[PDB]
């Protein structure tokens, strides 16, 4: 609800000094709570102790994660999830509260109402996890589809690493029609920009005769 009111005891949560167990427990419920509604800044720093109780128990994941439940159409909740994946370790999580993300992630996807970073960063650890429910890669071959109807400078980075980082989408067409896209939008030079599309790419042995003349031209 209010930012700056459970930021100062992030110091005194990660460290024992708040040994007890419900005075930490009512502080993380306010700091995922809050979680939702952050800036692009706060972001890192409010998940540092999260992560680590996070990975503690899931039952501590739980008993935080019910008392602040995560809407899957609003750009906040679903950076709520973002940040609870982020915070989800790989390995003691159980699989009901993945696949529970994993809903809200495939609702969302057909939500489309958050913020750019918020798909980037959802779809990146859910590949860190990448231990199950890998179905949201099935509509994914969807929202890159939805994108590549846009697919302006800005947003082209960003749709290209979803696509080359899905295991299933390797070899998916639309691969080739953001290929298309990225001739036709040939107009555009920005360095960082074609850095990223040159990480995308290069992460498969992708072949295109149109991408190296059009990219070699300039």
């Amino acid at each position: 609800m209010l930012l700056p009111t459970l930021e100062r005891l992030l110091e005194r949560c990660g460290r024992p000094i708040f040994s007890n167990v419900e005075d930490v427990r009512m502080v993380m419920a306010s700091l995922l709570d809050i979680s939702a509604y952050v800036d692009r800044a706060s972001t890192k720093v409010i998940a540092k102790p999260l992560r680590r109780f996070c990975h503690k128990d899931p039952d501590t994941v739980a008993s935080v994660m019910e008392a602040v439940p995560i809407d899957a159409a609003e750009p906040t909740h679903g950076r709520r999830a973002a940040m609870l994946l982020r915070c989800l370790p790989k390995h003691s999580c159980d699989e009901v509260i993945w696949e529970r993300a994993v809903a809200a992630t495939l609702a969302g996807l057909k939500s489309r109402k958050w913020d750019l970073h918020d798909y980037r960063v959802a779809m990146a650890h859910a590949g860190r996890g990448g231990r199950h429910a890998p179905a949201l890669a099935a509509a994914a071959e969807e929202f890159v589809s939805s994108s590549a109807r846009t697919a302006s400078q800005s947003e082209l980075p960003a749709l290209l690493v979803i696509l080359t980082s899905l295991p299933e989408l390797k070899r998916s067409p639309c691969l080739q029609v953001a290929a298309d896209r990225i001739v036709q939008l040939s107009e555009i030079l920005s360095p960082a920009a074609i850095g990223q599309i040159c990480a995308s790419v290069n992460k498969v042995s992708f072949r295109h005769t149109a991408m190296a003349i059009a990219l070699q031209e300039e």
